[PDB]
């Protein structure tokens, strides 16, 4: 519970895990008459703080979500990023301070909210802006005593990362695995569950439904994080990032590449152990990495992203996504903002009603592949494939034949590529 | 009103709607001793004409529909492309002038009807085939006299798609609004009664009474909508259709999608009002899509609907359709006709009880639904889902386990599946 100064201030809350950041702090400052808001980026958090604020602290804060969105009147609104960025941000938000929770966060979101904030609160009417965060840029992994942290050797046969888990000793207790892939993430899950382990995991697009509770029962699951107490986990070490890359081909080539997990995310996965009780920490490769700076590729999603629902121009998006820059205690990466604001400023005339069906459907990019699919429709000419991205030209199939326009690598290609489409080109000189 | 060459000949009129295509071009074909056909695709339009061409035109036209059939004795026909088909065809007809009315839509019958004609009509004795229309492929949203477009921003108290309504511009008067599903339909009527605002949800099903004939009104209706004389026509601008999907899982999908709406069905929302007294279009994504296309849904849907309902061998279906994508002008597809027409010629055998059981129940893919339920049950096993598409296997249900032998996803597989059945593997080989 930091200072509130009349005048202004960017306060950072380096605390750990469970210390009641998005709930205690902000109780605290509520009881000041202080008007309060509490910023997350997962929706399930929001909702979830939403309550046991008010079923163990006598409080009935405004929960904003897509979700869902509740007013009552209290000094206190938890909300998220992304439903925070749709509702204009600060842009009509009257608050005295601001907790951009978990800002050690590299998703297109967070940051262009958090960039939102750091712009707008300081004239928004703000006195305060805190910035809370577990495991901050920069700071290393701490040997935390609630902890067994234990090694992973090879005294077995199934085959994990390396250190193949023995399958003699190891049955089922409380544990629990993480993984980097969807495919090779049930890949094992059921190799044992013929044993007993069930297969149970979180993907991208589905229910906590699918969450266990009794029985000392192994579980698997990917980074995106459920039931059933967690006082141990088993971390792959093999966290999996897109990076886009210059391949001049005829430009970029947005691939999701796997590699060495950082400290964020390697004390994030040891954040969701050592509850309740004396955890436990089964790892492979010992040594984290150091994190700080986030790959450039993110850079672009803020403009996909901040283009496509937030409705800001490449040049809003900059600032905010400038401002979030200069401060401190916060990732960075190259200043690729020129070049990217680049881009997108002249990426224009998109197709309304293929923004509005591919952003729909949650594609990665919504405004970069339906562009890339608007010059694909003018020119009747086909998408790079028929994946389940290329779906909003489905019903242009009949009128549809020759080589495709491509704009940018974004995935599989399968048709003859012609580099010339005057955007290309534009796209290009921007490359220099 | 063209003329019919001492030789054959083919036709395309184009006359805006409402210049009588089919009233007046055949009135006077009439008026000169030819005898005339007209098909048009509505049951209601058609039984529309036969009253029109009476009250002014001194002409009593035989009509034949489903509901109906009033033979005059006259030369001048009004029919149904769906009657004409189950009458056998032009086949057993002689007629001088056919004309195809409406010869833009996209239904599994309207084609079907022009295949038959088109195919029949010379060989038969006809003098002339005219393909009417007024939206004819590749056609765009003409700006209407008296009707000012107008779009939607985000100064709005009711959600719609993306953008709002702004309750203000729907006070007074009667207005109709469009949404994609019935399902929404309900809601945004309700939200609305809460408003003190008179709203009534039409849809297929309800009683065409619901909606008030005088004082302020706001219509949450669905395509199905005259004495209804709107002010405003809000228009949501998606449209939902069927597509087919080969996804070796393990032959196909024909999923229900909600994909955006063509020029022509914008020109016949916008048109449901500014007939008249001067009225307004609201639009929320701009830039209609072109139309002339459609899914090989619909050419599945022909062989299944044409060996179901008009009783015709697969052999024939591709006869008439053959003489489709030949004749030019009419709405472009993907050629699968060889392709449909194996995975039928296979499917044989079909439980009659089970085929009519559907047939009588509306269901969409009759002979598709059927079969899947035919094999189904001669192998003693479950259908997919439980979905009251399959209620036709209830009085078995207790006789029936095992995993489904899944011929092609139709619907929604909630059951384990098998794909080795003879046939899933025929078709799954037709594939070609």
């Amino acid at each position: 519970p930091p200072a509130v100064p009349q005048t202004f201030q960017v306060a950072h809350l380096h605390a750990p895990t469970g210390s009641g950041k998005s709930t205690k702090v902000p109780a605290a400052y509520a009881a000041q008459g202080y008007k309060v808001l509490v910023l997350n980026p997962s929706v399930a958090a929001t909702l979830g703080f939403g309550a046991y604020m008010s079923k163990a602290h006598g409080i009935d804060p405004n929960i904003r979500t897509g979700v869902r969105t509740i007013t009552t009147g209290g000094s206190i609104t938890y909300s998220t990023y992304g439903k925070f960025l749709a509702d204009g941000g600060c842009s009509g938000g009257a608050y005295d301070i601001i907790i951009c929770d978990e800002c050690h966060s590299t998703d297109s979101t967070t940051i262009l909210g958090i960039g939102t904030v750091l712009d707008q609160a300081e004239t928004a009417g703000a006195r305060l802006v805190v910035l809370a965060t577990a495991t901050p840029p920069g700071s290393v992994t701490v040997p935390h005593p609630n902890i067994e942290e234990i090694g992973l050797s090879n005294n077995g046969e199934i085959p994990f990362y390396g250190k193949a888990i023995p399958i003699e000793a190891i049955k089922g207790g409380r544990h629990l695995i993480f993984c980097h892939s969807k495919k090779k993430c049930d890949e094992l899950a059921a190799k044992l569950t013929g044993l007993g382990l069930n297969a149970v995991a979180y993907y991208r697009g589905l229910d906590v439904s699918v969450i266990p509770p009794i029985g000392d029962v192994v579980v698997v699951a990917t980074d995106a994080l459920f039931t059933g107490d967690f006082d141990s986990v088993i971390d792959c070490n093999t966290c999996v990032t897109q990076t886009v890359d210059f391949s001049l081909d005829p430009t970029f080539t947005i691939e999701t590449t796997t590699v060495p997990q950082d400290a964020v995310s390697r004390s994030q996965r040891r954040g969701r152990t050592g509850r309740g009780r004396s955890g436990i920490y089964r790892f492979v490769t010992p040594g984290e990495r150091p994190s700080g700076m986030f790959d450039s590729s993110v850079l672009c999603e803020c403009y996909d992203a901040g283009c496509a629902w937030y409705e800001l121009t490449p040049a809003e998006t900059s600032v905010r996504l400038r401002a979030y820059l200069n401060t401190p205690g916060l990732p960075v990466c190259q200043d690729h903002l020129e070049f990217w604001e680049s881009v997108f400023t002249g990426l224009t005339h998109i197709d309304a009603h293929f923004l509005s069906q591919t952003k729909q459907a949650g594609d990665n990019f919504p405004y970069l592949v339906a562009y890339q699919a608007t010059v694909c429709a003018r020119a009747q000419a086909p998408p790079p494939s028929w994946d389940q991205m290329w779906k909003c030209l489905i019903r242009l199939k009949p009128t549809l034949h020759g080589p495709t326009p491509l704009l940018y690598r974004l995935g599989a290609v399968q048709n003859e590529v012609i580099l010339t489409h005057p955007i290309t080109k534009y796209i290009m000189a921007c490359m220099s």
